[PDB]
C-alpha cells in the first residue's frame, strides 16, 4: 500500500540507475559502473526475498478457516519460494 | 531413509566427479571439464530444492495438534527457504 | 558515451520499476510483483555482463604497444571477469 | 594433470557427498544436510572459477605468435568467461 517500504527501496534503486546512466554518458570506469550496478542488483533481489517472506507469513498468520484448504494454500506458496 | 532418491541423485554426482577428476588428469578441454562440473553443480542444486520442498511440505502436512506452535513452526521453515 | 544502448537499457529498467512501485501501492499480487522484479534484476545482470563484455574486448583490441604490460593488463581484467 | 589440486579438491567433494548420503541414510535433520550440500556446490563452483582463471591466464601468457589469431584467441576465451 501507499506508505511501504519496498516503495521507498525501490526508488531508491530507481535513483541509483540514473546515477549510472551518467556514469556511462562519462565514459567512467567500468568496474565503478559495475559496481554500482550490482548494489542495484542486489537492492532489487532483497526486495524480492523481503516481498515473498512477507507473503508467505500474511498466509501463515491469516489461515483459512478450512484447515485442508489452508494447507493446499501454504504448499501453492513455499514451492513458489523454493523456485 | 535408506532407499531414497536424493541417495541415488548425490551417488550419480558422486561418480560424476570422479570421472571430471580423470578429465583433469588428461588435462581434457577446460570447457569439457566446466561443463560436467556444472552440470554436477546442478544436480547439487536441484537436490538442495527437492530437499527443502519435501521438509516444508511434511511440516505442512504433519502439523502440531497446537496451531499457533504449527505457525511458528512453518514459520522458522520458511524464511530458512528463502534465504 | 552518450547515445549508449546500455543508458537505453537501464532507463527502461527504470522506468519498470517505477511500475513496480505502482503494484505495491495497489497490494498486487505477489507474484506478478516478483515477477516483474525478476525482470528487473535479469535485466541489469544483462547490462553488467554486456558492459564487462565490452571492456574485455576493448582491452583486448586496444594493446598497449607493451606486450608484457598488455599481458597485465588483460590479467587483471579477466580475474575481474570470473570474480 | 597428474598431480592437480583441482582433482584433489574435487576428491574432497566426493568424499562429503559420500557423508551427505549417510545423513540422508538417517534421516538428518535437512539443515544440516543443506549445509553440507551448500558447501559441496561452493566448492565445485570454486573450482570452476579457478579453472577457468587458470585456462586464460594461460591463454594469455602463452600467445600464438600471430598477434591477431591471438586477440581473437582471447576473445573467444573471455566471452566464455563471462557467459
Ligand atoms: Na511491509
Ligand atoms: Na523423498
Ligand atoms: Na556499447
Ligand atoms: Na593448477
Amino acid at each position: 500500500g501507499t506508505n511501504s517500504k519496498y516503495i521507498t527501496a525501490l526508488k531508491r534503486s530507481e535513483g541509483q540507475l540514473r546515477g549510472i546512466q551518467k556514469m556511462i554518458e562519462g565514459d567512467r570506469d567500468c568496474a565503478d559502473i559495475v559496481t554500482q550496478l550490482t548494489a542495484v542488483r542486489s537492492s532489487v533481489e532483497r526486495v524480492i526475498e523481503m516481498i515473498i517472506t512477507e507473503a508467505l507469513t500474511e498466509c501463515i498468520n491469516q489461515p483459512l478457516d478450512d484447515s485442508e484448504a489452508q494447507k493446499e494454500r501454504l504448499e501453492k506458496a513455499i514451492r513458489y519460494l523454493i523456485k
